[PDB]
């Protein structure tokens, strides 16, 4: 579990989001495992806007932090589960490292801000879904 909180704004795992995210909700995108809702109180999370491939993710399944190294936003093959059907998967970034059902919505975070959360998993890779493209998150 884990959100975003940012201005009027709680960005979430799609197949995550609760009744109250999907009452108040602002943008989604099943491809992206995205799901965006409005807020009351002012959210201070800094968003990251930059290029970085490297940064530190939170792993509840640990509970630690890791250092990881990450390709670019692409579109990558995802196996069927009970949430979603098997296709691809944009704006997904992987790495080598430990996650496992419950790690989703755990932040990714380089020096210049929030890069983006925990989606997928498994065989020593951690898959996060980009929200640095979201420009409007910061308005
Ligand atoms: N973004 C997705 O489509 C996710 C949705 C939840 C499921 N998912 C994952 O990758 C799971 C692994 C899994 C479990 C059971 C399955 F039938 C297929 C895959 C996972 C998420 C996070 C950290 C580690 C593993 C894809
Ligand atoms: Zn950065």
């Amino acid at each position: 579990s884990g959100a975003i909180y940012v201005g009027n704004y709680r960005v979430v795992n799609r197949h995550l989001a609760t009744h109250n995210d999907w009452a108040n909700l602002v943008w989604e995108d099943s491809s992206r495992d995205l799901l965006v809702s409005s807020t009351t109180a002012q959210g201070c999370d800094t968003i990251a806007r930059c290029d970085c491939q490297t940064g530190v993710y939170y792993c509840s399944s640990r509970r630690k932090h890791y250092p990881v190294s990450f390709s670019k936003p692409s579109l990558i093959f995802v196996e069927a589960s009970e949430y979603y059907p098997a296709r691809y998967q944009s704006h997904l970034m992987l790495a080598v490292g430990h996650s496992e059902p419950g790690d989703c919505g755990g932040i990714l975070r380089c020096q210049h801000g929030v890069v983006g959360i925990v989606s997928t998993g498994g065989n020593g890779l951690v898959g996060f879904a980009d929200v640095r493209d979201l420009l409007w998150l910061d308005e």
